[PDB]
C-alpha cells in the first residue's frame, strides 16, 4: 500500500491513512487501496474488526486537487463516459462497500473531516471523535455538489439535521457532530482516545464473528423491505446459526462461565 | 393468564407480566399471552390503552432457556419447519403485532430490559424507564444472532445508534436510552413513574378512540409508500372522522367549553 | 397578496405570514397564496432563500373554522369530492410541495405552531424557534385526525418520538422542540432571533444557487430508492456542475482567493 499503513492486531486490522503531509486529502489511488483491503478481509476469520484513523491528526482534508486536474485534462466524455463521473463515483462505491463491509468498522475521527473521509466516518459501526475534530461540507460554496457524501450524511444523522449541513455548507465541531450522530462519543484527550478505543476492541472480542456479521446485514435490511419478510428471514438465519459451530461452542461457553473460543487472548 | 396479570382500570388494561421468580424471563406462553390480549382488545371499544410492565422490579430477563431445551430435543427441521425457526420467529410475530395495535401502548421499564422486553419497549407509543433500567443485546456474546429485536431497535432508533448497540453488544442504563430514543422519559423515584404514568393516561381519557387508532395507523405508513398517495388515504381517513359520531361530539363539545363523551 | 406580506432583501424572500388578528390561523386562501409563491419563485433564479414567519408573535394558531363550515354548507359527497377531503388535501399539497421547493426554506416559529404551521415547520431546510414557540397535535382531542401535517412530524423527527407527541395529543416547548429535531436552534431573545436568521442568509449567499438545488434533490431521494443506482445519478450531477456555469465560476473564486459571482453584495 503507498497510500496507506496496515497493522494486524489480534483480531482488528488497524488502516493508518497516510498522507500527513496533504493533511491526508483523498486520492483516487486511496479509494482503491480502501476498496481492495476490504474487499480482501471480506471473507477473512482471523480479522473481526478494522479501525480507520488518520496519521498527523488529521482525518481527511477533501479530495486531492490532483485528481480534479488529471480529470480535466482527459478527453471529455458525456455520460458516464466523462472523467469527472467516473472520479466521483468511485468515491460512493468504496463508501457503500465500507458500510455493508462484515467487519465491525470503527473510525476514529480527528482533525479535518471532510470529502471521503467525513463519507467513511458516516458508514462506521462505531465512530470516536479526537477534540479537535471538524467536520463540513464546502461544496456547494464552491459551486461542486457534495454528491457522494451528502447522501450518507442522510442515513447517518437523517434528512432533518443533514439539510442544514449540507444545504448551508456548514463546518462543525466534535460535540455538535456527536449530538447529531456523525460520531457516537467524543474523548476530551488523546489518551481517552485510547482507552475508549481499547474498550470496544473489547467488546469486538467477546462478540462472535459469524453472528456479528450476519447480524450487521440484518440491520442493513431494515426499513428498505416490509418488516415481517424481513423477520422470517432473521428467524432462518437464527436457526442457522443454532445448529452450526459457533453457536454451539456458545453455548458450552455459558455452562462453564468460561470465555468462548473467538474470545481468547 | 398463567403469566400476566391482567387489571382493568378505567379504559386502560394493565399488564403485569408476572414470572418474577425468574426476573420475568420471556416464555413462548408469555408470548402467546401477549398475543391473545391484544388480538382481543383490538375491537373492545372501551379499551384505549394498555400498560405494560413487570412484576418485582424487573420488564423481562431475556428467553427462557426451558423452550430452548424443548426446541432442541424435537426433530431437526429444513427451514421453516426447524423448531428454531418456529420459536424465534413467534417473538416477533407478538412484538410487531403490538406495534400496529389500534390502542395506545404504554410501557414501564424497571431493571433488566432484555430479548422480547426490549422488544416490547421498542414498539411502545410511550416508554417510561425508571432509574434501574438496563437495556442489553449481549445476543452475539453467545454467538447468537438477536434476530427479533435488532431490527425494532433500529426502527426505534435508527441504523446509526442501533449498529453500535448490537454490534458491540452493549447494555446501557435508562438515560443513554433515554438520550437514544428507545424510551421517552426517565424516572428518578418509584413516585415520579407513578405521576408520569397517571398523567398520560390522562391524555389518553382526553383523545378520542377512533381518531386515535386511524391517526395510528397512518403514522406506521409513513417512509413506507409514496407520501402523495398516503396523503390523499390519509385525506379520506379525516373526511370520514368528520362525517363521524366523534368528530360531530368533538366540535360541540369544543363550542360548549366541555369536555367530550369519550373523556367521561 | 391577502394574507402574506411579502418583503424582498438581496436574494432572500421574506414571506410574513398576516392575519394577526385570528393569530395566524391557516385559511384555504393562505394555502393558495403559499403555493402560488412557491411555484412562481421556483425557476426565478434571483431568490435564493425564502424565510417564513409570523406578524404579531405567533406563527399560526391552527386551521380556520370559516373553511370547516363552508365545507359542511357545501354538497356532500364521496371519496375525492367530498369538500373535507378537497379542504384537507390541499394543505398537504402545499406543504409536500414548500418541502421540495428548490429554496433554502428557514421557518421563523413563534408563540403558536399548530397545524399548517407545524406542518410548515417540519418541512423547512432551517427552522429556528423563538423562546415563546409552543408545538402542539390537539387534533385527536377535539375527535378530528391530523391527516396532513402528522405525516410530515414523521419525516421531521422519526416515528418514535413522533408517535408520543401526536397520540398523546401533547403541547410541547421551544427547548423540547429543538432538543427532538422540530426546530433546529432556539433563540433566548429578539434580537439572537435576528442573528441567527442574519448567520443563515450569510450562508445562503456564499452557497451557489443552482448546486444548493441540486444537492437539496438528491437529499429528498435518499431512502427513497436504492443507494447504488442514487449515487450513479449523484455522479452525474456532479459532472454536470463541473462543467456548468456555476462550476467553472467557482473555481476561478477559489483560485483568487476572491468571492465567487453568485456571493456579490
Amino acid at each position: 500500500c503507498e497510500t496507506l499503513i496496515l497493522e494486524k492486531q489480534g483480531p482488528t486490522l488497524v488502516i493508518t491513512i497516510n498522507r500527513p503531509d496533504v493533511r491526508n486529502a483523498m486520492s483516487l489511488q486511496m479509494v482503491a487501496e480502501l476498496s481492495t483491503i476490504f474487499s480482501e478481509i471480506e471473507n477473512d476469520i482471523s480479522i473481526r474488526a478494522a479501525v480507520l484513523r488518520g496519521a498527523g491528526g488529521h482525518f481527511c482534508a477533501g479530495g486531492d486537487i490532483k485528481d480534479m486536474a488529471g480529470a480535466r485534462s482527459q478527453k471529455a466524455g458525456e455520460g458516464r463516459d466523462d472523467p469527472f463521473y467516473k472520479l466521483n463515483r468511485a468515491f460512493g462505491q468504496m463508501i457503500q462497500q465500507v458500510n455493508e463491509s462484515s467487519k465491525v468498522v470503527i473510525a476514529i475521527t480527528e482533525g479535518a473531516v471532510m470529502g471521503g473521509g467525513f463519507g467513511l466516518a458516516c458508514v462506521s459501526d462505531l465512530a470516536i471523535a479526537g477534540p479537535t475534530a471538524k467536520f463540513g461540507m464546502p461544496e456547494t460554496t464552491l459551486g461542486v455538489i457534495p454528491a457522494q457524501i451528502a447522501p450518507f450524511v442522510v442515513e447517518r444523522i437523517g434528512l432533518t439535521q443533514a439539510r442544514r449541513l449540507a444545504l448551508l455548507g456548514l463546518r462543525i465541531d466534535a460535540t455538535e457532530a456527536c449530538k447529531l450522530g456523525i460520531v457516537h462519543q467524543v474523548a476530551e484527550s488523546e489518551e481517552q482516545l485510547s482507552d475508549m478505543l481499547n474498550q470496544a476492541l473489547e467488546r469486538v472480542r467477546l462478540c462472535a464473528p459469524d453472528a456479528t456479521a450476519e447480524t450487521k446485514a440484518l440491520l442493513h435490511r431494515v426499513g428498505h423491505e416490509a418488516m415481517a419478510g424481513l423477520l422470517d428471514d432473521a428467524a432462518e438465519k437464527f436457526a442457522a446459526a443454532i445448529r452450526g459451530p459457533e453457536g454451539a461452542e456458545g453455548t458450552m461457553a455459558f455452562m462453564q462461565k468460561r470465555e468462548p473460543k473467538w474470545a481468547e487472548l
